[PDB]
């Protein structure tokens, strides 16, 4: 049985990739030295593949993004960049003020760079897949170039600001594109390349028959090449149509869904091609029963096997993770150990009761009114307004404030244990007190504690929740040179003790103005983490939801009038197929309402970072919040159209009027344009004024003046609509 593997992490066991990248950018090392560091990573990867699988991928060490590489390869370099000079122009397209837009790669935590097609004509600008081939060739190693298929490349790109996803939009462009590919392939085939790994994950989106008619012709023109196509993240939209493509080797993801299998054993698989069962999950870190897996591969008479989806979604290795909770490590498996499981499967082909809180589990299993707030919005509204006494067009912020390097250095010392709880506790309060006075002096109406004690919105909570563990070196690539260690939800989730009361209560005792409670939603917490697969995702979300609700009662009991639940993954966690959204939102909505099941007089705020709400608004309407903050600066308020077009919308809206990803200071005229836009249809008493999002990434010198304008804006605004 032929064993395949792809997506093995490119970062290195010590994140040497990130270091080489940052050393080159800062000027600490030359391109030659950079390349040397790179070539070493290449050997590190091929070495791991060789020891476990039969097919060793090639062209996988992207210096920033593989979609970007695909774009450079076909000549898609925006005119603003001039002539492609090399890494220099390559990094200009990846980072900095002229860079391509970045965004999430399908439903994962990896971000790619969006190509911008400015001409209908593509051409072979650079054959990176051949370069890399001859490279592992010189070193005496045979590799199968790893490329992103032509259909997917276009589907992940834009033209004149719009995704290129309708069949009429792609048709013309594709013809000119496959020309570059065929050209690339022939060259590979000439130099002896015996196999090419083509990636078409876009085959799993909700495609029209017309898409397939188009895809079919794409692959007819490339039929003379030794292509092996892979699909993952969900089931392919048209099974029968997919198994008809002019390809001899076809990969399927049998882990992330039940449709591929069901389809394959209801309509069968063609005898003119070979199946490569993707049976090892590349998105979860759990050790699996290679038994029941061998049974699958056997019953399906699959000729090959491989991981379901890329392995770059997992950490490099579990080897040194020896500080994990009791028994956890024994059940884990990261990238390298996934490669080892494949080998064990090949060779053979030739733990549920863990961490459980039955009272918690049962608690979840058992009233209905725990998902519904005792009163309807219109009633809660009256009370809250009376309690709050806020002015018309009340101003507030999203939560975090810039971080002094001292703030950063100190929070790390507490983790490392260098200082004591008391000493860190004292430091944070001085940071909070300083923040509260500044905000009061600026003129804000509703204040926040600054989140100086939090590394990030998910990690902070993972370390305080039972059933969730964090790793030491489990670093995963997000984009460019930035990595993140995703927590691991290994058991039933419960909160042992209050997690935020000390800072929130303290912050509030220093002011007569309302100080927001600051929580992260249940979906977002699991969206950024790995979690158990042996239980419905809905259950894990409910467990975390209960944990957060318990925290909400504490804040209320303590006298906090406003509580904010950040739920930016509400939409991001959503299935890739919009057709599978119904089921998903059902439990995602319940999880949020369960977490925000507060008393009538507690004003709940929901914060979301989405650039557009037209496709989920019917789902948002169902969340029992009292106000929802949104990022309206980029659209200059136009993002409000989904709200003003929603019949019967009556909830408050935190209009983001400032783009916190740019260090610039939004002028008053600037912020007004947006507010004015939002006041076109919606009642003035529904509007709040705030920044697009949190300020943890900005600097105080840019924040103070921007905040002053924002307060100055609301002042003027109140004078008008007096
Ligand atoms: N409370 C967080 C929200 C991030 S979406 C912040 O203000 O940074
Ligand atoms: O249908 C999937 C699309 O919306 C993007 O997530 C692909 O990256
Ligand atoms: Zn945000």
């Amino acid at each position: 049985t032929k064993a395949y593997a792809f997506g093995f992490p490119k970062i290195g066991e010590k994140r040497e990739f990130k270091k080489a990248l940052e050393d080159f950018w800062k000027g600490k090392i030359t391109e030659e030295q950079f390349e040397e560091e790179m070539n070493k990573l290449r050997m590190y990867m091929v070495e791991n593949y060789r020891k476990n699988v039969d097919v060793i991928p090639s062209n996988e060490l992207s210096y920033y993004d593989f979609v970007l590489d695909t774009a450079v390869m076909v000549g898609a370099v925006p005119e603003r960049f001039g002539e492609y000079r090399g890494l220099s122009t390559y990094f200009d397209m990846a980072r900095g003020g002229k860079a391509l837009e970045m965004t999430k790669f399908f439903n994962t935590n990896y971000h790619y760079l969006v190509p911008e097609i400015e001409t209908e004509e593509f051409y072979l600008l650079e054959n990176k897949p051949l370069e890399d081939y001859l490279f592992f060739k010189s070193k005496g190693i045979e590799t199968a170039p790893w490329v992103i298929g032509p259909f997917t490349f276009l589907y992940l790109s834009k033209r004149n600001g719009e995704w290129i996803r309708r069949p009429n939009q792609m048709e013309k462009l594709l013809e000119s594109l496959v020309s570059v590919y065929k050209e690339v392939f022939e060259k590979l085939v000439e130099n002896g390349c015996k196999e090419i790994l083509v990636n078409e994950p876009a085959f799993v989106c909700d495609l029209e028959k017309a898409h397939w008619d188009l895809i079919l012709n794409v692959y007819r023109e490339l039929s003379e090449f030794p292509l092996t196509v892979f699909t993952y993240y969900d089931s392919v939209s048209d099974y029968e149509a997919c198994v008809s493509l002019p390809v001899k080797r076809l990969h399927f993801d049998f882990v992330s869904n039940e449709e591929n299998l069901k389809n394959l054993e209801k309509h069968g698989f063609p005898e003119d091609k070979k199946l490569v069962a993707g049976v090892i999950n590349g998105r979860q870190p759990w050790k699996v029963d290679l038994r029941k897996v061998a049974s699958l591969v056997e019953k399906l008479g699959a000729s090959a096997i491989s991981n379901s989806c890329p392995l770059f979604h997992l950490p490099v290795t579990l080897e040194l993770e020896n500080n994990l909770p009791g028994g956890l490590k024994e059940k884990l498996a990261f990238a390298k150990e996934k490669l080892e499981e494949l080998k064990m499967l090949k060779d053979f082909l030739e733990f549920e009761d863990f961490a459980v809180d039955l009272q918690a589990v049962e608690r979840v299993r058992n009233p209905e009114d725990s998902f519904r707030r005792e009163k309807e919005y219109t009633e809660r509204d009256r009370i809250q307004r009376e309690r709050l006494n806020l002015p018309l067009f009340p101003t507030t912020t999203i939560g975090s404030f810039p971080q002094t390097p001292e703030v950063r250095k100190m929070r790390s010392k507490y983790r490392k244990g260098e200082i004591s709880k008391e000493e860190y506790e004292a430091f944070i309060k001085e940071q909070i007190k300083k923040a509260i006075e500044l905000q009061e002096e600026i003129g804000l109406d509703v204040l926040v504690h600054g989140e100086f004690e939090r590394t990030d919105m998910v990690e902070f909570f993972a370390e305080k929740l039972n059933g969730i563990a964090t790793t030491q070196n489990g670093w995963v690539l997000s984009y460019g040179s930035r990595c993140y260690r995703p927590p691991i939800i290994y058991g039933t989730v419960t909160r042992p003790e209050p997690m935020t009361l000390k800072e929130i209560t303290y912050a509030q005792s220093l002011t007569e103005k309302p100080v927001k409670g600051m929580l992260t939603g249940p979906v977002t917490i699991m969206s950024w983490s790995y979690y158990r697969e042996d239980i419905p995702e809905r259950e894990i979300a409910y467990q975390i939801a209960l944990a957060i609700n318990e925290e909400v009662k504490d804040l209320e009991e303590a006298g906090i009038k406003i509580v904010q639940i950040d739920e930016p993954a509400f939409r991001e966690k959503a299935p890739i197929k919009k057709s599978k959204w119904p089921e998903y939102f059902e439990w995602a909505i319940n999880a949020f309402n369960l977490a925000a099941n507060a008393r009538p007089e507690t004003q709940i705020h929901a914060h979301m970072c989405y650039s557009d709400f037209n496709e989920i608004i019917e789902y948002i309407h169902q969340l029992e919040f009292d106000v929802i903050s949104i990022e309206a600066s980029r659209s200059k308020g136009e993002i409000i159209s989904a709200f003003e077009n929603f019949k019967g919308w009556i909830k408050q809206i935190g209009v983001g009027v400032w783009d916190i990803h740019s260090p610039a200071v939004p002028s008053i005229n600037e912020m007004r344009e947006i507010v004015e836009r939002v006041l076109r249809v919606l009642p003035k008493e529904l509007i709040w004024i705030n920044p697009d999002c949190g300020l943890k990434t900005r600097n105080w010198d840019e924040v103070i003046p921007s905040l002053r304008n924002m307060v100055a804006l609301a002042k003027e605004m109140r004078e008008k609509f007096e």
